[PDB]
DNA sequence: GCAGAGGCTTGGGGCTCCTAGCCTCC
DNA sequence: CGGAGGCTAGGAGCCCCAAGCCTCTG
């Protein structure tokens, strides 16, 4: 198994891929095991979301959410790896929401997932 | 509910409030829930040495790191762990006289990563 | 004004004159000024003081005391330049107590105030 | 028997990064 | 637009020293 390294290619667009940036985006998905996942759908909360959610990827599960102060990319990556427990992780920054959350209800992707419909 | 540590072993602990010195080993006082995750969450450390105890009404996490850290690193860090569990942690001084202290009678042992010191 | 540095020497056997020395004393003499001693005669009771007296030299007065829990003469010496910031004073700790406050007592000197007779 | 010397042990704190927000430019 | 990157209040790592403790010895 690869893991892998990024987020799979057919979204893969709609993302910030900015190491050489301090801006402090609300909107955030991350990339990780569906347990991983499960796991963190809880310690999101100290960020105080205004949504989150996650859904079935292929050989994964991504959990994008937003919160109503902002973040940096890099703040919010430092804080899920406190949970790595051998397991793999990535995490970037969302420019394009509405975008995204429609592109995981597609076909290669379902729901499970969320908390709130619409968004800001 | 019990804040701070009790007073038979406040002794081997270190009470600094005003100081930015960095040990290596520490001491938690948490729910026995905290305590078994704390347990593995803290590998994060590489530490040397990890044992498990337990205390009236909760359990208490000793440990050692090869790197230095601050008593309040070391706070900050178990509190992204826990959210309804209590959380009061200070660094050890006198780590050899306290494991000792929690293997007496009013204590005991449950697990340890290496005997020893 | 022929200022003074370190106590008269009709006295200096008293006093320890340790200076690589991290012993802890008791006891404390300070040779400072007349209302500098005053000052430090309450500003030193933040040492949970059981003696203390305060007596006149030559250039000034002497603060003498005891305090419950041992202590630094460097610990107390530089306690004493947090509050004057200014003036003379010198900070020994005093190996002879008993005879020391003698002689503060004898014509060359006398006592000023003391809060309970030493014993 | 002192009295002075270091042997130790802590907390305080002056620094020097790192972190993770803020911001405005192109 | 969305990166890049400056700016800074706390977070957290260096180090030392102040001021206690102690036993030793000339």
């Amino acid at each position: 198994t690869p893991v892998p390294t990024d987020f799979p290619i057919d979204l893969s667009d709609y993302l910030s891929h900015a190491v050489y940036s301090n801006k402090t985006v609300s909107c955030f998905a991350i990339y990780t095991t569906s347990d991983k996942a499960i796991e963190l759908y809880d310690k999101i909360e100290k960020f105080k979301v205004d949504f989150k959610s996650r859904h079935a990827c292929e050989l994964g599960c991504i959990l994008l959410f937003i919160t109503l102060s902002k973040h940096r990319v890099s703040a919010i990556k430092n804080f899920c790896s406190t949970f790595c427990t051998i397991s793999f992780l990535i995490c970037k920054g969302v420019n394009k929401m509405p975008e995204m959350y429609n592109n995981l209800c597609k076909p290669p992707y379902k729901l499970l997932q969320e908390n709130k419909p619409l968004l800001n």
